[PDB]
């Protein structure tokens, strides 16, 4: 009940139990996830004078001098690493046909790496899937940019053959708008939520400091129960706490292990694990050393 | 004036003076109190493996295994202790016909122990006054349950002779709704406030972390002056501070002594004192040791 | 863009750059400033038993015993000190016809001292420009009060020859309403903002703990970009952060130097610098020693 006696943060064990409980008494109810750099943390010339630390990922700076981003770009492309237990929890949920969507701020493609269908993945912060012109918005295949990152140090920078403006991989920089699919799908899942109270929105592993993504939790219908799994209460869970909010100060991997145990899917999960600040600011941080 | 220059927290002395001031220039104006475990703190086999700490006070857990709550229940019933100075401040206010209501989350019956009329007491979290069935809601006299807590260790648990479901004392557990009188009376006092700005709502001794009780302060009419006497600014006083909010980082007993002194009721108060997290979580805490 | 990817606090360098950027792409767009004791900090019998620390600046206490305020009043009048670099930044902005208004809680007249036109200055907390009666509101020249502060220790206190009530300098005390010009002008600048999104509201050097001034930031039109330059995120920037808020944890003087550098006005600024809690609580603090 939304007016039944309850506690805000509570102990991890009770919170995880209440979540599983909610799912058990609400089968055929999908879950929407909203995740950040924290679900990939459990998996881990150089720098040459920048005006400010985040300039490499600033559309304005890039527009005037792309040499620094080009210099670091080679190290950014997604490798073929192993998804965390949490990422696999997303796959597990899909198998049980109970995963409505995953909204991610990460550009490591680890959710896709884990087997999550593209239809259920929303890369709010872009991806390397393609390149685009920062001028007209024209799209190009990944090769165009990846190509230049092989030609000696550099002869020149890829440019739009229609407007002349610079071209870069489709990862959203500070100063750019996010892809249409983001706001458009959220609007769709948003009304979906409104239609159904049996759904859940689980926000995990993000300090909710990057906008507009950080506005998603406050827009969750006040009638839909929201969960936060983060080492600290952040964003809207801190500023505008709701009687039904469930906060779990736990690591995403442990959280995944405990939720699976409570749902009684340990076997299906173990099978999957067997057979099969935000990332940009983190990188910016490492640069400054 | 609600637009006169003022300070949020201010010094204890000025805050207490402003409160007395408000009462002196607003006689025939009752006060509503909202209190927690903090007004009884100034007055102070065992445990056997629980899934989570708060399970003993969780309606769900109880529903499947009441043995642990039965084991601790004997130690919970209200003894005949001495009410704190703050509790007596409530009695003092009643005598002066200036106490509209006391909303309490405590189950120690200390406000009633101090002489506060039942009509002015709202035990939002229940009491041992009676027992009820967690199934149909049927009510039974205290004896039914207290009886079983005398029969050897235990032969079986009290059950509803109409639905068969478990019976327990009327103290609200996590997962249960609060008694009708709570929301119903708050609605009444709420409109009462709306009708009158001469009233005051003083919230004392609670971290405002237990819901729905923790929603009372935000629902106080924005036009009614609210006071918080707590060692820390919490809940809505922290999240949505109002220009007229008065915060007093003081202990409830000291606060009572100082307010009485400022009002000039030391004698009536001394006469009364002469002649005559929340509690559940606190207990849960002690269990874990 | 208000929906373009962005960070809340960000690094000082990027924040200052974005502000200058906003101004460069928004010329003919004035700026409104809201400032506190923090822009004058970079420039630096006795006490005789008070009920509470802030009593000297409390209209109620003053009404019953003005002797303490009279005793300290002599030390309060504005001297002819040198305005800080930040104050001169205000003058600089005026010269560039890009300063719409300065709302200040300070009573040191340093903004006027720096050359800011009175038309653009709003002393929300009063000034020594004149005296007034705390009874009828009658105004008197500064001399009336300053006069008594020369007559031996004291023979009596200045009083209103129309209502008999006490007269004092026009600096707003705790318990008094602010001058009409404050709310009236804010209403004017408020609609002005609504009319224009090219303006900016920069809040600098205040913990936003004194009301009603502390209500200005939340009333800034949600469609107008607001900046906070303070060593700590406070007030509405903390409680109700907005996607477009820009926070700069920097000292006001450094902030001024950096903004000027980014705008490219170093010369005009250097020329000006060449040729040419809140203050009341701070004083109250020093009293207690
Ligand atoms: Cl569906
Ligand atoms: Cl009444
Ligand atoms: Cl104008
Ligand atoms: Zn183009
Ligand atoms: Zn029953
Ligand atoms: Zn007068």
């Amino acid at each position: 009940g939304m007016a039944s006696m309850s506690v805000s943060t509570a102990s991890t064990e009770m919170s995880v139990r209440k979540i599983a409980a909610h799912m058990k008494s609400n089968p055929n109810a999908k879950v929407i996830f909203m995740v950040g750099a924290g679900i990939s943390t459990s998996c881990g010339l150089a720098r040459l004078k920048l005006p400010y630390p985040e300039a490499v990922f600033d559309v304005d700076f890039f527009q005037s001098d792309p040499l620094p981003f080009y210099t670091l770009a080679k190290e950014l492309y997604p490798g073929n690493f192993r998804p965390s237990k949490f990422h696999y929890l997303l796959k597990l949920f899909q198998d049980k046909d109970v995963l409505k969507r995953v909204y991610t701020q990460n550009i490591d493609t680890l959710e896709r790496q884990a087997g999550v269908k593209d239809d259920l993945i929303i890369e709010a912060h872009g991806s390397f899937a393609h390149c685009h012109c920062i001028g007209c918005g024209k799209v190009y295949p990944p090769q165009v940019f990846k190509s230049k990152l092989a030609e000696h140090p550099i002869k020149d920078f890829v440019k739009c053959d229609v407007c002349g403006e610079l071209v870069k991989p489709a990862i959203v920089f500070f100063g750019e708008d996010l892809p249409d699919s983001f706001s458009e799908t959220w609007l769709n899942d948003s009304e979906w939520l409104r239609e159904k109270q049996q759904p859940l929105v689980i926000v995990v592993g993000t300090s909710l400091a990057v906008y507009p993504f950080a506005s998603l939790p406050e827009e969750i219908p006040r009638k839909v129960k929201r969960v936060l799994c983060n080492l600290e209460t952040v964003g809207d869970f801190k500023a505008n706490k709701r009687p039904t909010d469930l906060i779990v100060h736990q690591y995403s991997d442990e959280f995944a292990e405990q939720l699976v145990e409570e749902l009684g899917w340990q076997e299906d999960f173990e099978k999957i694990l067997t057979a099969q600040k935000e990332q940009l600011l983190e990188i910016v941080h490492d640069l400054e050393n």
